[PDB]
């Protein structure tokens, strides 16, 4: 359907495990570091949980998009993830992690950026490779059950 | 990090959303319609859940490895997605996804797959792009706090 790149790092920061966390969970300053968020459209929701919808600002390669955030991972105080769609297919994936380390915490930082606005109706067509196996896979489980 | 390559597709099936899910959840035969699962190293654990890790083998764009799946969500009777690592470089993720629809249910599967195996090192390089924004994301995270 579409292509994706992902780029998970790790850095080790002298703050502990419940301050980074519950740095990473003020959604209200997410805009202060994390470089493609640049704002919310909507009120940030009273309790952030699994499920829920909040519309932002994008700024992703020269690109700005108003983006359809959905909380797809709500494990406190360990991870958050979270997967946004914005006009034109862009799709935006965003997972923030939370690990214990010696001197403080690893706080890792997982970004995926996709959609035919980002690799074009061209690089998108390397994704075709793939439904012969998706659409036999799915044939024979309907001839399975 | 790693260039992906992601596809979703749908199929009906005319039996209850329960039965898709009892069939789908029962990933000991995966291998009995999964294109690229051909069988498991590790035995499945009596339940399983989000954090279960089982390595298995897989086939794809033909290659064969050796993956170490992790589950990565866990919604009964909706949703099941797994992650595995392999070796080589080469990722894949698994997507089952059940819904109701007329007739029966539908399943829903979505396979990624990429790595510097699937992808090459020139399409690879496609993601340091992205690299950037990480990295500066996790250093304004690090100065902020």
């Amino acid at each position: 359907s579409h292509m994706m790149a992902s780029v998970e790092l790790s850095a080790d920061v002298p703050i502990s495990p419940q301050d980074t966390w519950d740095h990473v969970s003020e959604l209200s300053e997410l805009g202060e570091w994390l470089v493609i968020h640049e704002g919310w459209r909507s009120e940030l929701p009273d309790q952030l949980g699994e499920g829920v919808q909040i519309v932002g600002v994008a700024r992703a390669m020269g690109m700005r998009n108003r983006v359809t955030w959905r909380v797809t991972k709500w494990d406190p105080p360990h991870e958050v993830a979270m997967t946004g769609s914005g006009k034109g297919g862009t799709k935006y994936g965003v997972t923030l992690t939370v690990r214990p380390t010696k001197g403080g915490s690893a706080l890792g930082l997982r970004l995926e950026l996709g959609g035919r606005a980002l690799f074009g109706p061209l690089g998108s067509a390397a994704a075709r490779a793939v439904k012969g196996d998706v659409e036999k896979s799915l044939k024979q489980f309907a001839e399975l059950y």
